[PDB]
């Protein structure tokens, strides 16, 4: 069990199918909630990651989810 941001393994997992490349679908209940104590400065430190590309992670998508959940900060990469 790990801590990375504020997300636990099976919080990103969550969020997982809501950032794919490929056939992406709409963030879940607990995708959005798990993002509300998360820290997205943090997660942003990530973004040329090289797990972006071996989790099929889309960068531009991960960037855009706090908006789809209606959250009222967004990740400033
Ligand atoms: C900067 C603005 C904020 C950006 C927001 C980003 C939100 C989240 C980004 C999600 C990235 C998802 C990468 C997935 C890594 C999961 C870890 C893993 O490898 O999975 C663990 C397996 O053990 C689970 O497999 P299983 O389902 O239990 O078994 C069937
Ligand atoms: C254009 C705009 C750009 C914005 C960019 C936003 C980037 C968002 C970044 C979020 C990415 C986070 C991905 C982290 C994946 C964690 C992988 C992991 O946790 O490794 C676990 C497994 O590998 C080990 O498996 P295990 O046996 O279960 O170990 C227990
Ligand atoms: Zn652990
Ligand atoms: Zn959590
Ligand atoms: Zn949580």
């Amino acid at each position: 069990a790990i801590d990375l941001c504020g997300m636990s393994q099976d919080e990103l997992n969550e969020c997982k199918p809501a950032v794919s490349k490929e056939n992406p679908t709409s963030p879940s209940q607990p995708c959005c909630t798990a993002l509300q104590h998360a820290d997205f400065a943090c997660l942003c430190g990530y973004k040329n990651s090289p797990w972006l590309g071996s989790f099929g992670v889309d960068p531009e998508l991960a960037s855009a989810l706090p908006k789809q959940c209606g959250l009222a900060n967004a990740p400033t990469c």
